[PDB]
């Protein structure tokens, strides 16, 4: 079941906050081999669940999420819970509770655990030598992906009804696709990242991982502290950046995506090719993010570099090697790319493209096979998502197909501020997809 | 007369390039004391004028601007002319001709002079101790304003039919307002700034100064190298950011603006209040721009600081005092404001607000009187324009009122990439204003 479904059961008295927690805890124990949780205090959780249950009986409701069990990516401070960000290195000062978390707590949600994540959110594999890897919800021998891997798996397996994560280069969308769940990255700044561990301040996005589009819409309003109206959808027009996708997809995802485009007309939708070159976007993003990330962890990298894994340590050092000039160039280059996206979105309701070039790869996979040849993991899996987080436009990731039994996600991209439209379009597609 | 009317006279054989030039040169001589020109070579100009005249007589049209006299702000390199940028300090290496200038030249335009500008474009007063102040076209005792001051005054006085300038925080719109001409700042990057002296690469904009909105559109298409469709206007809906304007207008401009709002309904238009807080936007803009500007002139500031005026030197030094950390924060703060502007524009065709809080003030005026009390000149006159250049959205400035017998301009703000819509709405308003 999902959030709104469980909410209705609570309102009709068919279930209780305590019961919902027990089911979540039961799933957490049965799927420990997935290693999705970074921190879990069953005792404190049960105590809180008891209070929420008794409150529901006395007629006291904290908010719209009252009694609903949720998890939080371990980069958001949560009261009574430690924050480790998947690393052994010290972290910069952070408050007791992130603003976004406060929104959930004040709404009555029951935050019962922190989810694992790729070390300091700098990576998308989900493999972590410090905490152990997070394993794919569908196949325990494949990657859960990242860096909100634990959150995605938790939601997929029923460990909590939803989860809160972050997306800088696709860290919400990628794991959502890998594990067959919904991941929404709102327009930049929509949801507050105050109090949370930063990676790339001008590119980080806070967002939900859910089992349905309606839950993503519902949760985003609470997280943003504002209503996001949903409009009706009829004869939607979808733009497809074929030039951008050329040679960036795997053979199987290519077939599934092509099939989707072929079936849309029958579903009464329209498919139009659009142009989205975005030349150099990969390195623009990489330099901008690594430069900022390295500065965030500069002190720890100097005093306690051994606290970082080899991959992260190398990435941070590479960021430190980038000069302020390199940063200024990247900043200017990002601004230059905006018009290109505006034009591509002009005339269509949203852009559609896979969120991944292949299904979740086996654990340890460093190179993958694309339709245009072998490519490095990072470049193959981050290129499809980074442009939209870099430019800050609302982007939803939802399941649209399967490859050899593994989930493959689809991206729905809208213009800046069109969060409601993207979610509306997402629900329309979700209903007509598998 | 304007560009398109002169172009009509040329096609009908009622005038020649040589005659159009002589007219421009007579005006330059007559109003020479306004000090609008930084460089003028009459002989070289006349020589080119002769060539264009003969070519036209034998049906050899170079382009849409063939034989039309135009001026260029002195930060854009022009063949056969020196580039001084209103300063005595050494400048970074620049090519012989700026890309935007090449667009004009290849169109057949007769570029006969460089216009003066606030030193290195870092300022909006138009006062320059090196070249002497550029004086307002209407009243030489008042500021021409800046930093495309000479360009606006030249256009206002008929010294050339149009001009090319830049706008980073309002450098095109402010002088246009002050002198009663049209100034258009297209979406960021639409007009190439390649080969031109930069101030803030991620915030600079190239744009035209004209006598009419139709000229602004005409020239922008040529400068951008692409056609910009002009859709009809019917029942336009204008958004007014009252909260943003609260206390930032002078009593008289407030009255003129209110009058316009009162008349729009009778003109078959709608006026809706919108919210645009943009708290701290002034500081964000200032730090971001000064940081980038200081790095451009870093070498000269160290080697020949005396080449910069005190005012400019102080701003540049403030830019060097800001660290890369301050820049990263400024970069993040800018992105945080983007959603606010997007939301204010949703549901309306454009935003309307004065381009200035008061008519051009006397030279040397450091403090002014706003409806909320005294305020420093810079903050009073840059705060109204900087948000739109900071965020890169198309913004038009056109005359709409008179105060103290001085011109007062109006800003028409559109969504990113909607230059055509802005220009169309500008034409609609122009035909219904004064």
């Amino acid at each position: 079941m999902d959030l709104l479904e469980a909410k209705r059961l609570l309102e009709t008295g068919r279930t209780t906050p305590l019961a919902l927690l027990e089911e979540a805890l039961e799933r957490a124990k049965a799927f420990q081999d997935r290693n999705a949780l970074a921190y879990l205090d069953e005792e404190a959780a049960r105590k809180e669940a008891l209070a929420l249950t008794e409150e529901l009986r006395r007629g006291q409701v904290r908010g719209p999420l009252h009694g609903l069990p949720l998890t939080v990516k371990d980069l958001f401070p949560v009261k009574g819970m430690p924050t480790r960000a998947g690393t052994k290195a010290p972290l910069p000062p952070l408050p007791e509770e992130a603003r976004a978390v406060r929104r959930l707590r004040e709404a009555g949600a029951l935050l019962f655990a922190k989810t694992n994540m790729h070390e300091i959110a700098l990576g998308i594999t989900g493999e972590n030598p410090w905490t152990g890897p997070v394993r794919n919800a569908v196949d325990p021998s494949r990657q859960a992906g990242g860096s909100s891997g634990g959150s995605a798996v938790a939601v997929a397996l029923g460990i909590g009804l939803a989860s809160l994560g972050t997306d800088t280069g696709g860290s919400i969308r990628i794991p959502a696709g890998f594990n067959g769940v919904v991941g929404f990255k709102p327009s930049y700044g929509r949801v507050s990242l105050e109090g949370a561990l930063p990676l790339s301040r001008s590119t980080d996005h806070a967002g939900p991982l859910t089992r349905s589009v309606r839950d993503a819409h519902f949760l985003t309003e609470i997280l943003a502290g504002e209503s996001i109206p949903l409009e009706g959808v009829q004869n939607p027009v979808f733009g497809v950046p074929l030039d951008f996708l050329e040679g960036r997809l795997g053979v199987e995802v290519r077939k599934a995506f092509t099939r989707l485009l072929e079936d849309l007309p029958a579903l009464r939708a329209e498919v139009r090719e659009v142009s989205l070159p975005l030349e150099g976007v990969y390195e623009v993003y990489t330099r901008l993010v690594r430069y900022e990330a390295a500065r965030i962890h500069e002190k720890a990298l100097k005093e306690h570099p051994e606290g970082f894994s080899p991959q992260v340590r190398e990435a941070l050092l590479a960021g430190l090697a980038l000069t302020e000039k390199d940063y200024r160039d990247a900043v200017a280059e990002r601004e230059a790319l905006r018009l290109e996206l505006v034009k591509a979105l002009r005339g269509v309701d949203a852009l559609l493209l896979p969120v991944q070039p292949l299904p979740a790869p086996p654990l340890g996979t460093e190179e993958v096979e694309l339709e245009s040849g072998r490519k490095g993991h990072r470049e193959a899996f981050i290129t499809l998502t980074l442009p939209f987080s870099l430019l800050g436009v609302p982007t939803l990731a939802l399941p649209f197909a399967k490859v050899e039994g593994m989930p493959v996600g689809l991206q729905v991209v809208g213009a800046y501020g069109e969060d409601g439209k993207v979610l509306a379009l997402g629900g329309w597609l979700e209903a007509r997809l598998g």
